[PDB]
């Protein structure tokens, strides 16, 4: 399918023989689903996202179909907020990201879609995650008024300023819109800018 981002990318799964719902995420390295079972072994690890670490179960070569695609990879399973497919999987189904619904850049997600963006004068690099409502910088000194808003992820939430109004190309795209600034790991475009660049994901 060709997929737009002005919601949530939500998609039906088959994990185990049960149905789930999970959101696909170019900003997540791994596939994250919430408590359940799963046949066979796994080991403990930890793992990031905006707001700190959370602990899961890692299942290696667990089958996974995805809105009617097939998968066989690696699954961690813990206390996540929202089931993901992240790039370790969306690779498998041959997922891309592509702008002005393809007739722009096309980026694989072999590797994270890091991109150059203009913000505030300021050039940055930045994550293309379809899993982001909303996008996030760095801390950065922009002039202007905000409100107070706290946002939420893997790890609980973190305090960010919300601007409204900014100006943020992206790969020489223009898009305007508001931006959330606070202490994040990574630099996040998030859905609210990408549908103004008309990115799709595409498999
Ligand atoms: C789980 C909630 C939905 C997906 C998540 C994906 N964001 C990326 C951002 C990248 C990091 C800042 C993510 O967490 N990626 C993780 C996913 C987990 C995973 N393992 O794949 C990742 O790739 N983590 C790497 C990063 C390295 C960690 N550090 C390290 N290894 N030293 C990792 N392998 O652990 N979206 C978000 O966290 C966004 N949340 C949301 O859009 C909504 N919040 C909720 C709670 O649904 C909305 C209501 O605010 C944040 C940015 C606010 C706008």
């Amino acid at each position: 399918p060709q997929i737009t981002l002005w919601k949530r990318p939500l998609v039906t799964i088959r994990i185990g023989g049960q149905l789930k719902e999970a959101l696909l995420d170019t900003g997540a390295d791994d596939t994250v689903i919430e408590e359940l079972n799963l046949p066979g072994c796994w080991k403990p690890k930890l793992i990031g996202g905006i707001a700190g670490f959370i602990k899961v179960r890692q299942y290696d070569q667990i089958p996974v179909e995805i809105a009617g695609h097939k998968a066989i990879g690696t699954v961690l399973v813990g206390p996540t907020p929202v089931n993901i497919i992240g790039r370790n999987l969306l690779t498998q189904i041959g997922a891309t990201l592509n702008f002005c619904g393809g007739g722009g850049p096309q980026i694989t997600l072999w590797k994270r879609p890091l991109v150059t963006i203009r913000i505030g004068g300021q050039l940055k690099e930045a994550l293309l995650d379809t899993g982001a409502d909303d996008t996030v910088i760095e801390e950065l000194n922009l002039p202007g008024c905000w409100k107070p808003k706290l946002i939420g992820g893997i790890g609980g939430f973190i305090k960010v300023r919300q601007y409204d109004q900014i100006p943020v190309e992206i790969a020489g795209h223009k898009a305007i819109g508001t931006v959330l600034v606070g202490p994040t790991p990574v630099n996040i475009i998030g859905r609210n800018l990408l549908t103004q660049i008309g990115a799709t994901l595409n498999f």
